């Protein structure tokens, strides 16, 4: 009841100290200083900067599995798209969590916690994905295709969006993916 | 000269694959060398001297196997390169987890960034001219160029990234299938 609204309002204070500071110069007192309360008050649910950011990803994936939740279409032309626009026009407005979140990505070899994290988010998108895919397969709006072969293809294009709009600065990177992303899947499905 | 300059970008090369980048320091790198840390200082002031040059010198010996590809004919270059691209580096891994930590400090280093950032040009450049030869020749149909071009560099780059987070260098056999899927669903 209480634990949830302290675990928020610290995930919260998170969001804003990453966006701040990055990854590599977070502590908790700067997360600490975001929320408002004494260091104490965070290690009270979190015993190092890596538990808490452990904790942020599994909050990063809820926050955005809820959205998902929001496009009941079954549709399977119209889902694949709101699920690309999902992922690839949506974090044109996140970019300085993204400098953080390819600092954490090129730390998963070294710490299970945030590998098991990022292939977590992975499987989700791979589900959803190839779920519609599957879908206009069955309704036979789309060819039927290697489905797992088609959906870890806009994976690669995904992931490649979101290093090279942090690599090279521009968000223009995820709208010229989005692009791919249609022509690839027109090419294959339809 | 230039000679002891590359047995420390051979030693960086392997206190890289053992330490990692985050964990690696002036004294480890001295030390897969076998000379003091003052012969280091020799040639690299700061690490930051000596990353940015460590950094050059992968995407050198990279060059330097891309102008090994000597065909003009545009189905077989372009494939050619993206073999170079996304096929060997599958039996070169080791790097591939320090290639992506030097990347995510690229916003925080205007040296690392700017090298990505050439680099990446010239990736694009020749890429793109195998294209636009094949289209004069008549062999690829006309074709935004440069978005075709970007997009096979997005597949590229996702491989890269994906084969490291995920710990799985068949994510880049993957990449090689959809970028030569994606180019001749565009260009043939
Ligand atoms: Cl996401």
């Amino acid at each position: 009841r209480t634990f949830s609204d302290q675990t928020e309002e610290i995930m919260q204070a998170t969001y804003r100290a990453l966006r701040e500071h990055g990854y590599a110069d977070l502590t908790i007192q700067r997360i600490a200083d975001e929320y408002g309360k004494s260091t104490a008050a965070v290690h009270y649910y979190y015993d190092t900067k890596d538990d808490l950011l452990a904790a942020f990803l599994d909050y990063l994936l809820e926050r955005f599995v809820d959205s998902i939740h929001d496009v009941e279409t079954t549709d399977p032309e119209a889902r694949l798209n709101l699920l690309l626009d999902e992922l690839l026009v949506k974090p044109q407005e996140n970019p300085d969590l993204s400098v953080a979140l390819l600092e954490m990505r090129s730390q998963a070899p070294y710490k299970e916690a945030f590998s098991d994290r990022f292939r977590q988010n992975d499987e989700y998108v791979r589900y959803m994905l190839k779920a519609v895919i599957n879908h206009g397969i069955d309704e036979g709006v789309f060819t039927d295709v290697d489905a797992e072969h088609v959906t870890r293809s806009l994976l690669t294009i995904i992931d490649g969006a979101r290093t090279r709009a942090v690599m090279l600065d521009d968000t223009e990177e995820l709208e010229t993916a989005r692009q791919t992303a249609s022509e690839y899947a027109d090419a294959m499905l339809q």
